[PDB]
């Protein structure tokens, strides 16, 4: 047993190892996104850019994890990251509503997270999650609701010029 | 009665409570259609800004009459100020077709509150208004028709491409 | 339903609705304040410059729960601004002590909200009235408490010559 | 009663004093523990400054818990501060074994007082703890176990040598 | 027996341990005077920040202590710090009457070190309470006796009036 | 079949999608590896720090190759991320032996890599992988055998101080 550990229920340090590797699968799904649109036949630039570096933040979520995992005495056990639903994602919009769609799945878990940690009485825990993912999470969000409904708008997934123009203006 | 009191009629000090009401009622018509732009729904960044700044205005516009009131030894009397009469406004070229009537409905009343004091023969009230209100009102008058204008040859409302990059290249 | 929606239950939507109308209530009285120490038989300047300050401050705590609304997909609906309770606030003291109840009043609403969300397991609405609102009110709470006391003690509201000096020397 | 109280139980306000006594108390051991170092007969510098400015970050919490108490209209209520257990520290291994007891100890009373706190449906109380006690003792438990570590495996305390060594790279 | 000690008197070294005991006392009653003033039915904000400097000065002089202490190779013993005389201090001239006190009592403590020290012929322990102790009370004293005066002149403490004032010029 | 494609070989373009897994395999090493000596159980900063620096580079190896594929008119086609083959990496000595035979085995893939590309006669293949891999890869293994080499002379992995020192002179 850690030296440090304290208030830090065996389930909670579950928990929190399925939780980096759903942030370590968010970055490999942003980064299969981004490199799509840097296909000669697909060739949104700033599509590319915007999901890489959403590519990067996943990361840096995984790593604050096991930052964390450590800081409370639990032991980090890393599984396989799986590989993205999708190798095609078709369009511009398609890709913002299946990042949408990640967003929710991902804040899905934490607010299952943040109820472990609320059942075992540990508010470190809870704090954590609440200061430095459940706001990030809802702005991520409401980001991608807004990008989804402004492709959808201009005409978007059928006007190729849509999709164009919103690289340029929204996310260049 | 007010030691600073002078040539200030009764009726005048009663319209211009009149008109700061009239004023935080624009304040609110505005704070509504910026948070309306905010929506997921909707989406149009520079829309929400343009109004959320216009609805300072008219609060700063308050404010002045406030000041006044107090200068000439009136005393404020406030009202209730009344909800917009909108909770959704549809559209960008809808929500500044609103702002326009609004924008027209004040500048009567100013140019009621004129009459008033030009027939009560209070020339610092009148050229009170001509400062700092009337001028103010032809010019937001004008760009807002301007901005109905654009938006309508552009293929507003039905052309959520031209909303888009009207927010752009006019708001932006 | 919103696209963005996750784990926002419809009382907390109508909560938040109900909390931007206090607010903006809020706002008013403290614009009241503000002007009434601009009348020519008040005269207190530091009073009207120190209420309008928070005058705006409350604007700026509406404005962020129809920030709040919208990023968590519900839907802004509006009220009345209804007007405040006094005309005449009577001396620096009474000014004070009307605005140290409505902060305990702004307090017990948000601490209603919270439990809201605290019973509805809303873990990222609790975090942001804990970031924002909760240690803002007991911060204003206390700085009115301790104006109020100042005053009480150097001899308010009989001495006009104490409202002056503490217009001076706390709020100058 | 004070004007600013709401919301605060007498529960709650008893535990705030007990924690600032228990900080004040932590201030006292690492203020021993500094000076142990500062002995000719110990000699290791770079300790005693570690603990010396330990020292004084637990002053700082017992301050800003005296600060809350009156925010939330308190009554603080001092007890004796209890001299530190240990006279002589034996080596610098010992000493940071102490500290990281010490600061479990300290901890354990934090998450008492956010039971309480929640208990108590006072969320002003826990965001403060939170905000500003509980990921620190988590950072400096974790810290403290990290030195106790290196030290070990430096071959501490039998080696004078790894003491004086950890002393320079380490917390110099 | 220490390499370092010379000409350094067991009752030397006892008399240093009690006058680092009384500093840290000193410290105690000006922490708790400064949070006295820091209540919102007391509420002067520069008597507060007064007192906790003094907290920290005397904190300053405890360590001061303990440094000699270590560099004449007698040991430090510490004791618990007992908590201050009042809980309450009732107006800031009887606080002020209060500190006066205490730093005559303080004193006299350090004239009888000095005595001691004379009496042991240890001129190296006489110069350093000298230098760093003697005149500071003396300017110590003497600016309390000042302050005390000046409150008692201007009405204190039946005047709230005055300890308002007094807080903004001479502590402010 | 992409309008930009010429002269690549549909192996190859298999090749470089195996290269890229690999890549991120090594990535995953190395975040593993860093977070093992973020343990409070392990406490070596600097290898923490510098494992987490090769991760990150790792990642930025898979990168440039997935913008070779999309440059050539290849399309990429990703693979689960396999977990490291260690959870407990033992020592600073043992995490780096583990490494160096991972950069041997990334290498002998890039150097297979390469001997398809020169039987495809692909010249640009080969000057890619020559440019901006094989003298990265000769560069990182001679590090870490450097680094081993010297973890062994001073004694590790029996030796902690040894790990330790290391930490810091080398590392740090
Ligand atoms: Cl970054
Ligand atoms: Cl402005
Ligand atoms: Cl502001
Ligand atoms: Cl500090
Ligand atoms: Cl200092
Ligand atoms: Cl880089
Ligand atoms: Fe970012
Ligand atoms: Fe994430
Ligand atoms: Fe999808
Ligand atoms: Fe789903
Ligand atoms: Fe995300
Ligand atoms: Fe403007
Ligand atoms: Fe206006
Ligand atoms: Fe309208
Ligand atoms: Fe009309
Ligand atoms: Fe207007
Ligand atoms: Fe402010
Ligand atoms: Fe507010
Ligand atoms: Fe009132
Ligand atoms: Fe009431
Ligand atoms: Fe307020
Ligand atoms: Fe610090
Ligand atoms: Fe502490
Ligand atoms: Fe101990
Ligand atoms: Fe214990
Ligand atoms: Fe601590
Ligand atoms: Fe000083
Ligand atoms: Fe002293
Ligand atoms: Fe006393
Ligand atoms: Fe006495
Ligand atoms: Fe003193
Ligand atoms: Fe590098
Ligand atoms: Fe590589
Ligand atoms: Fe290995
Ligand atoms: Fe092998
Ligand atoms: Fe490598
Ligand atoms: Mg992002
Ligand atoms: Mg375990
Ligand atoms: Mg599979
Ligand atoms: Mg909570
Ligand atoms: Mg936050
Ligand atoms: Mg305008
Ligand atoms: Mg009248
Ligand atoms: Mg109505
Ligand atoms: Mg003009
Ligand atoms: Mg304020
Ligand atoms: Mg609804
Ligand atoms: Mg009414
Ligand atoms: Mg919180
Ligand atoms: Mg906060
Ligand atoms: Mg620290
Ligand atoms: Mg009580
Ligand atoms: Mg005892
Ligand atoms: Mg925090
Ligand atoms: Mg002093
Ligand atoms: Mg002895
Ligand atoms: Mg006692
Ligand atoms: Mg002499
Ligand atoms: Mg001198
Ligand atoms: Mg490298
Ligand atoms: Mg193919
Ligand atoms: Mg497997
Ligand atoms: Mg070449
Ligand atoms: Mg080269």
């Amino acid at each position: 047993t850690s030296q440090v550990r304290q208030n830090y229920h065996q389930d909670s340090e579950a928990a929190i190892n399925r939780q980096i590797n759903l942030e370590l699968y968010a970055s490999y799904v942003y980064l299969s996104m981004s490199y799509y649109f840097d296909r000669d036949d697909v060739a949104l630039k700033n599509f590319a850019k915007y999901f890489l570096h959403q590519s990067h933040e996943e990361r840096e979520h995984a790593e604050k994890l096991m930052k964390l995992q450590n800081q409370r005495g639990g032991r980090i056990f890393l599984q396989d990251i799986q590989k993205p639903d999708c190798d095609d994602w078709e369009s511009g919009l398609n890709a913002m509503e299946c990042a949408l769609h990640l967003e929710k799945n991902v804040n899905q878990s934490l607010l299952e997270l943040h109820k472990l940690a609320t059942d075992k009485n540990d508010p470190h825990l809870c704090d954590f999650i609440e200061t430095h993912y459940l706001n990030e999470q809802v702005k991520a969000i409401k980001e991608l609701g807004d990008h989804v409904t402004n492709l959808r708008k201009m005409g978007a997934p059928e006007s190729g010029l849509a999709e164009y123009l919103f690289d340029k203006h929204t996310l260049g």
